[PDB]
């Protein structure tokens, strides 16, 4: 019941599920708390300690803005923090299977949140059913976002830049040295995430000083080559010192800067945040991934083409309907509320807020590749358009594109296309298979049959956690027990991918061709 890691000694708790128990230990530290002199930079080993550490409650989730467009309702306040916030937060969980297993694959996950929200204490995110379904270990780590953990200035150790991603570097490096007391095998370590934890999956692939603390890969909505994923340098500085005259810490000499935002507290480096870009987006990543010189040692699209990576099977996969989730944070004309039928120069206005720096001629040609509709005089053409357009181009595409150019490498990649809308899902129907809204389903919640779920979704909840683990453990997300569809190798000639619903799980070719062809040739060019 208590642990003894390499740095110090650990006491969790028990918990009983499915009439059987699990160990947790949450919240255990993984770094000297970034405070003070320490803010803004790479983290530092934590030093040894001689007390039991108590790891029964989650710990801090790091400093962020919390989305208020929706106060109450539970669709958005899902995703905020659902524990206090503070810049002493890098810490971690560890549920391990009861009784202590021996060589279990470990099972890392990485929340997303546009690198400015998210933490790991969700309930959506609690790896206690994966550990009693699967008796594998699930872990899980709070990382800096936002400004506190992607501020950069390249090159200058005060605020390097990606300190966030270093933060998710040294979890993974204390499951290395530490896991094998759990009973985990640090020699069989997935990791998985979502969206902006899909990209961070995607670029431990690309980093070389991640290759030796993981075996193999499942991204989940998400990917570095994705339009939102990683930040210039131009745009990087840029940022910094717009937050520096907002702050009135404009000086000269860019080390005397970053003392002078230190001493600022959270709060108002948090505020000014949101208007250092001029013309925000619903998906504007504000302080985010950078070509660092560190973490990431070239612009990741070339170190991709290049097939500059970690050589290991991956597990990519994208929703239905992506793009809805972020129409009713501006565009004009929805609402969460109605049916959201907007005309056509209500969908003109809506690219001007996905795309406001782009060309007129360029929203013209987003508007003439989805508005010549296979027919009209359907209320919904314009609605459905603008949600399918911010899905293909912010996330469908780029994961797809990923996977290709990884498999042209010779690794074994399989794609899904998750089409099931859940049946507790708040939001209403218009916007479908939301993005996000797979994660319950990899968790394993459906399983609690006190959960409201239908039994169709327990199914494929329990089918999709057979098809991850086996993925964890064998590198194939098969589900060979039951008589179920066999999941095919992604190849770049072929492209075939495995639909995910209650209904029926069938095999299919070149997902979105003509849509993704055009953002990803075409569009480009603008
Ligand atoms: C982790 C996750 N998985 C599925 C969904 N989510 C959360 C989420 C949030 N938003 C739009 C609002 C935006 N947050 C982002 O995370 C941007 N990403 O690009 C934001 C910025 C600042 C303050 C409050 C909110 N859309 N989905
Ligand atoms: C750490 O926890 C120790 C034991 O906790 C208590 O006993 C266990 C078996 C559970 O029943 C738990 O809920 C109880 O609170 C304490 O004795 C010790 O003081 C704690 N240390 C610190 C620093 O909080
Ligand atoms: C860089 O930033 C410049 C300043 O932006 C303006 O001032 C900051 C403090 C914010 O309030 C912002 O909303 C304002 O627009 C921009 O003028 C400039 O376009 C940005 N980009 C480049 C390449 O210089
Ligand atoms: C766990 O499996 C790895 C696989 O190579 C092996 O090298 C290691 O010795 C095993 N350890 C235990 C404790 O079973
Ligand atoms: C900036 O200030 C720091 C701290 O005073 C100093 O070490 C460094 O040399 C300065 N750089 C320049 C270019 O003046
Ligand atoms: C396989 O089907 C049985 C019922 O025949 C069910 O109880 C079990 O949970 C299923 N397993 C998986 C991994 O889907």
């Amino acid at each position: 019941i208590i642990i003894a890691t390499k740095n110090g000694k650990v006491r969790g708790m028990q918990l009983t599920v499915f009439g059987g128990t699990v160990t947790a230990f949450l919240g255990i530290p993984y770094a000297q708390p970034p405070l003070g002199r320490l803010r803004f930079k790479k983290p530092q080993s934590l030093t040894k300690w001689s007390d039991i550490w108590n790891a029964t409650k989650y710990a801090n989730s790091c400093c962020q803005n919390i989305d208020q467009s929706f106060p109450g309702f539970h669709g958005s306040e899902m995703w905020n923090p659902n524990t206090d916030l503070s810049e002493d937060c890098l810490y971690l969980n560890v549920w391990i299977p009861a009784p202590k297993p021996k060589n279990a694959t470990v099972l890392i996950w990485i929340y997303g949140g546009g690198f400015q929200t998210g933490t790991s204490s969700l309930h959506v995110y609690d790896g206690k059913f994966l550990a009693r379904v699967e008796r594998v270990i699930v872990v899980s780590m709070n990382y800096r976002v936002g400004a506190l953990g992607f501020l950069a200035l390249p090159g200058n150790p005060e605020a390097p830049g990606n300190m966030g991603l270093f933060d998710q570097q040294l979890a993974l490096q204390w499951v290395q040295k530490n896991i094998a007391a759990f009973g985990g095998n640090p020699k069989s370590v997935t990791l998985f995430g979502e969206s902006a934890g899909a990209a961070s999956v995607s670029l431990h692939l690309l980093s070389p000083g991640s290759h030796s603390l993981f075996t193999r890969a499942i991204l989940q909505s998400g990917s570095f080559n994705a339009p939102w994923a990683v930040t210039s340098l131009y745009e990087a500085r840029n940022r910094t010192l717009n937050l520096a005259k907002l702050t009135g810490c404009s000086r000269e000499n860019e080390t005397e800067i970053i003392k002078c935002l230190r001493n600022k507290d959270p709060q108002e480096i948090l505020l000014n945040e949101a208007f250092v870009v001029p013309y925000g987006t619903p998906l504007s990543v504000n302080f985010g991934p950078t070509v660092d010189g560190d973490f990431l040692t070239d612009m990741p699209d070339i170190l991709l083409e290049l097939g500059q990576f970690k050589k290991t099977q991956i597990l990519v996969g994208v929703n239905k309907d992506e793009g809805t989730a972020f129409l009713v944070y501006g565009a004009p004309g929805f609402s969460k509320d109605n049916n959201s039928i907007i005309t056509r120069k209500e969908f003109q206005e809506g690219l001007k807020i996905f795309f406001p720096g782009v060309s007129e001629f360029g929203k013209e040609s987003i508007l003439f590749h989805y508005t010549d509709w296979v027919d009209d005089q359907r209320p919904e053409n314009y609605r459905e358009a603008l949600g399918d357009v911010v899905g293909d181009y912010n996330f469908i595409c780029p994961a797809l594109e990923f996977t290709k150019k990884f498999s042209e490498w010779g690794n074994n990649a399989f794609f899904y296309y998750f089409e099931h809308r859940s049946s507790k899902l708040p939001w209403p129907e218009w916007m479908g298979v939301m993005h996000g809204y797979e994660i319950e389903f990899v968790f394993g919640l459906p399983l609690e049959r006190r959960d409201q779920y239908t039994k169709a979704e327990e199914i494929l909840s329990r089918s999709i956690v057979k098809r991850w683990a086996n993925f964890a453990k064998y590198g194939n997300p098969q589900e060979t027990q039951n008589q179920s569809t066999s999941w095919p190798v992604f190849k770049s000639t072929e492209q075939k991918y495995l639909t995910l619903n209650t209904e029926s799980t069938r095999i299919m070719t070149k997902l979105r061709a003509q849509q993704c062809r055009f953002w990803t040739s075409f569009f480009p060019k603008v």
